């Protein structure tokens, strides 16, 4: 475990992250696909062999040593709000089972169907909450990577607020 667990945020790209594993914001194909799963792609291409899993579940695959966990959140543009919201808060638990099991100090996380998997409305609050009910009772460290200079702000309020 962290001596202390935190939570952090940084605006910049998760490929860049200075953490013990990554979360990607998958697909359920395990395609490149775009934002960060395609920056993910890039940096380690080798975590894409039998990466395919469902909407709501996380699967790790191991670039060399470094553990990529492929969480699937739900698009939704195709759920109802009630059962992507379910699936949603679904892929953040599976994401805490694999930090746990892989007995990592930390992990760099983005805000899963944040972006195109979004159906067009700000999920953040929405997002955040479900990574905080998951990874709260998890001893890591926490780094969340966004890209925005607005979500930067309201992440590090939402994480200062709670201390
Ligand atoms: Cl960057
Ligand atoms: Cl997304
Ligand atoms: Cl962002």
């Amino acid at each position: 475990g962290a001596m202390a667990p935190s939570y952090r945020v940084k605006r910049m790209d998760i490929a860049k992250n200075d953490e013990e594993c990554v979360v990607n914001a998958a697909n359920p194909r395990g395609l490149p696909g775009d934002g960060v799963c395609k920056a993910v792609y890039k940096k380690w291409p080798e975590s894409f062999k039998n990466s395919a899993t469902p909407v709501g579940t996380a699967k790790t695959v191991m670039c060399g040593t470094y553990p990529v966990i492929h969480a699937v959140g739900p698009n939704f543009s195709n759920y109802t709000e009630s059962e992507g919201d379910r699936e949603l808060a679904a892929a953040y638990r599976e994401v805490a089972k694999e930090v746990t099991r892989l007995g990592v100090n930390s992990v760099a996380i983005p805000l899963l169907s944040t972006g195109v998997y979004s159906g067009g409305k700000d999920r953040l609050t929405q997002s955040l909450n479900h990574l905080f009910t998951a990874m709260d009772s998890t001893d890591a460290d926490v780094v969340i990577y966004c890209r925005d200079k607005e979500w930067e702000k309201k992440i590090s309020e939402a994480i200062q607020m709670r201390t």
